[PDB]
C-alpha cells in the first residue's frame, strides 16, 4: 500500500468515525454489558411502552390517539434511516472525486446507496438476540421483533440474517468504513450522467479496499471477493426491504412515510 493509498484509506476511516454516531466500538462496548445509560431491553409489550416513554415520550403522549405498537415501531425504524441517510451524505464528502461530481449525480449515488450502506452498518449493532436502538440506548430483542402482527415483523429478520454472515467476516470500521464508501460508489446506477468518472471513482476506492482488506485480513484471502459478493446481497435486500414497505404503504393506512424515504424509494427499483 503506497503512501496515497494507506492515507485515503485513513482518511476514510476518519471521516466514518466523525459522521456515524454508531461505530462498531462504540456498539460493541454496549453491547458487552460494560456503565451510565445501560440500553433498556425491549423484550415485550411491557418493555416497549416503558421504553417508548423514556427515550420517544412526544411518541407516546397522544393517549388513546397514540398509534399502534407496529406502526410506532415502525415510525421509529424510519426516524433511524432518515437520521442514518443525514450521516451517509456527509461521509459521502470524504470519498475522492464524489464532492466533483456534478450534484444531480451526488444526489443518484446517495440515492441508491444509502438503503445497502444502512443494512450493512447495521450488523454492527446486531447480534444473534436482537440489536441497539436509539443512539444506543435500547436494545430490541430479535424475537420481539418477530413477534409483531403481519407485516411488520417481516422487516427486521432478513437484515439480522444479512448480518450474522456480515458479521462472521469480524470486519473491523476501517474496512467497513471503506466498504460503505465501494457502496456509494456504484457506477451501474440508474441516471448517472458521468458514468465514466463515476466508474474511476469507484474503481480507485475499490483499489484502496482491496489493498486494506489484503493487508488487515491476511488471514482471509478471499475476502475481497465475499465483499464484492456482499455487495450484490445487499442490493437485493434492499429491492426486497422498497417491496415490504410499499405493501405497508398500500395496506397500513397510519405507518406514514417520512417524505426523505418516499423521495429515495420513488422510481428506485
Ligand atoms: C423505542 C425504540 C423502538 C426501536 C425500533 C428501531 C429499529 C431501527 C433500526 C433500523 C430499522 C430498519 C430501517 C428500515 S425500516 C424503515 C425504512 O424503510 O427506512
Amino acid at each position: 500500500m503506497t503512501a496515497d493509498l494507506k492515507s485515503l484509506a485513513k482518511r476514510i476511516y476518519e471521516a466514518y468515525l466523525k459522521n456515524f454516531n454508531m461505530n462498531k466500538v462504540k456498539a460493541r462496548v454496549i453491547l458487552s454489558g460494560k456503565s451510565n445509560n445501560p440500553p433498556f431491553v425491549i423484550h415485550d409489550m411491557e418493555t416497549l411502552c416503558m421504553a417508548e416513554k423514556t427515550l420517544v415520550a412526544k411518541l407516546v403522549a397522544n393517549g388513546i390517539q397514540n398509534k399502534e405498537a407496529e406502526v410506532r415501531i415502525f415510525h421509529c425504524c424510519q426516524c433511524t434511516s432518515v437520521e442514518t441517510v443525514t450521516e451517509l451524505t456527509e461521509f459521502a464528502k470524504a470519498i475522492p472525486g464524489f464532492a466533483n461530481l456534478d450534484l444531480n449525480d451526488q444526489v443518484t449515488l446517495l440515492k441508491y446507496g444509502v438503503y445497502e450502506a444502512i443494512f450493512a452498518m447495521l450488523s454492527s449493532v446486531m447480534n444473534k438476540d436482537g440489536m441497539l436502538v436509539a443512539y444506543g440506548n435500547g436494545f430490541i430483542t430479535r424475537e420481539f421483533l418477530k413477534s409483531l402482527r403481519k407485516p411488520f415483523c417481516d422487516i427486521m429478520e432478513p437484515k439480522f440474517d444479512f448480518a450474522m454472515k456480515f458479521n462472521a467476516l469480524e470486519l473491523d470500521d476501517s474496512d467497513i468504513s471503506l466498504f460503505v464508501a465501494a457502496i456509494i460508489c456504484c457506477g451501474d446506477r440508474p441516471g448517472l450522467l458521468n458514468v465514466g468518472h463515476i466508474e474511476k471513482m469507484q474503481e480507485g476506492i475499490v483499489h484502496v479496499l482491496r489493498l486494506h482488506l489484503q493487508s488487515n485480513h491476511p488471514d482471509d484471502i478471499f475476502l475481497f471477493p465475499k465483499l464484492l459478493q456482499k455487495m450484490a446481497d445487499l442490493r437485493q435486500l434492499v429491492t426486497e426491504h422498497a417491496q415490504l414497505v410499499q405493501i405497508i404503504k398500500k395496506t397500513e393506512s397510519d405507518a406514514a412515510l417520512h417524505p426523505l424515504l418516499q423521495e429515495i424509494y420513488r422510481d428506485m427499483y
